[PDB]
């Protein structure tokens, strides 16, 4: 068995301190081991992002935008939790796809079905106003070209929208397909366990001041380093059996999402932070069905 | 005769503290009372903005990229300056039209007849490599449309080169011919002296640190907060005779262009801050045959 005691899970991208020499031959490597894993993934991070915004004071009375949402299956999990702490958020789901029928029926969500464009982000923009709005997007259509042009679609959507925060799909492009430098907005660059076995996919969240704009360049020596870097996280740190953490399982990316939930509010009062985190875990798991 | 007396001139958009409704009667008005009067207007810009590089020592080494540089007279003087200083600098000048001969059979000066867009942007920024960039834009086409048009090619001038500083080209567009929000790089915004008699034309500079690169939304909001100001200076403040000004000439565009060359460097020693400037403008105005 591969065992490890550790203090605490790598968060952010910025904290990864070691490297290995991406090999091309983990992409036919298993990359799920979970049912319905991708929605574990993206409900971890969402909660984790918004909860921060919870204790900010920046979270109720806003209108999330969720574009690229469906199906959505888990943002039903989501919406169920804040409301029934009593905040009061206006969920705005768009995707040119189907959502999950459970999301149907609520007088909080609006389910839209239109691809956006930016035409299209300054329609919504003048209808939502003068409401504040924190932006979720996980749009995907990938190549390098594929990429660049969805992240050149996230900065649309901030600059059109306006957000007082936001949680954007990250992902950087392969060094060896290399095509141009580009500007990506300044934020924490937020691990995600759950993740595929192989995925260098993180979550980039920011949280917006005035009427500024910071972005920062992305060029192939930083592409090296990232596929360096989370390769050695994905190969080496999330194969590892934290001995030392006192909870039913000891996998690395139990270990990492226990450091996320731990994070999040409840009505219930526990007597310690495992049993909130044993609870929540309960509770998600049962929702997705996953055993 | 409208005497009055001043500490300082105003040296930045930010520190004017007044306001007047914009008249737009004003647009007939005298806008030059100057032969030349806009090549000095760019010269006292470059001069300054250049001589403060000098200062944090960013200067000698540099390549300097001027785009909408014809046909660039002023642009002579500024080179010899440096050039007799001892400071070492590449200049390349690029516009669609023609330059002034006078820059012609300079080793240090390349004249190109371009007009640039983004592919060109990277093909030249392939040919500078490694060289260190200080980009200098003056390109006018104008509508809210040209103007958005402009800016957007700006910020491209900087994605692209990826200078150290830049001195950019920027003037809000009027409120009522408000169009959409814009962001434009953050800097400061200095004010020119002997600009047209209503001109709300300032020219935007910032040094880059790090990938970093930081924006600034603009509203109509701020549009007419810019007018007013603007309108402010340039009625009720340029209009000043500035009698506490120990000088030959105490009109305000020349107190105001007393303190934009005292911070000049110059070979020559002299006894006090005000012979150094005789002299600067003395030079300036003979080389632009200006009385
Ligand atoms: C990875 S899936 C999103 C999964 C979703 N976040 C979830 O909770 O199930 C990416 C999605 O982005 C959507 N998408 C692609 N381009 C889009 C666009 N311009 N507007 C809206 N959605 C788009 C796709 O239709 C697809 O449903
Ligand atoms: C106000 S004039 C510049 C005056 C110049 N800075 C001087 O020192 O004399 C604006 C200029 O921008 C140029 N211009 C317009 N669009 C351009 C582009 N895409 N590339 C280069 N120059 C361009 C025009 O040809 C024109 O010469």
């Amino acid at each position: 068995m591969d065992v490890v005691s550790l203090d605490k899970p790598f968060m952010y991208f910025e904290e990864i301190d070691n490297e290995l020499d991406y090999e091309p031959e983990s992409a036919n490597e298993v990359a799920k081991k979970l049912p319905y894993q991708g929605q574990l993934k993206l409900l971890l991070g969402e909660l984790f992002f918004l909860s921060k915004l919870q204790r900010h004071g920046i979270l109720d009375g806003a209108t999330v935008v969720y574009i690229g949402s469906a199906p959505g299956t888990h943002i039903r999990y989501l919406r169920d939790h804040f409301y029934n702490l009593g905040v009061i958020i206006k969920w705005m789901l768009i995707d040119g796809r189907h959502h999950d029928p459970i999301l149907n029926g609520l007088r909080d969500v609006t389910l839209v079905t239109r691809f956006v464009d930016e035409e299209y982000l300054r329609s919504i923009k003048k209808q939502l106003h003068p409401s504040k709005i924190i932006l979720i997007s996980d749009v995907a259509s990938p190549s390098t070209a594929d990429l660049l042009s969805n992240y050149a679609l996230q900065n649309v959507m901030i600059s059109i929208l306006n957000p007082v925060a936001s949680s954007l799909k990250w992902r950087c492009p392969f060094p060896d397909q290399w095509i141009k430098d580009f500007y990506i907005p300044h934020g924490n660059k937020m691990l995600q366990p759950f993740a595929p076995s192989y995925s260098a996919e993180m979550r980039l969240l920011s949280i917006y001041t005035g009427e500024n704009m910071r972005l920062t360049r992305v060029t192939k020596s930083d592409a090296v380093n990232y596929e360096k870097k989370m390769y050695y996280l994905n190969k080496i740190v999330r194969n590892k059996v934290v001995v030392n953490f006192d909870y039913p399982n000891q996998e690395y990316d139990y270990f990492h999402m226990y450091f996320m939930l731990r994070t999040v509010y409840c009505n219930k009062t526990f007597p310690t932070t495992k049993a909130k985190v044993l609870f929540l875990q309960q509770s998600i798991f049962r929702f997705l069905n996953i055993p």
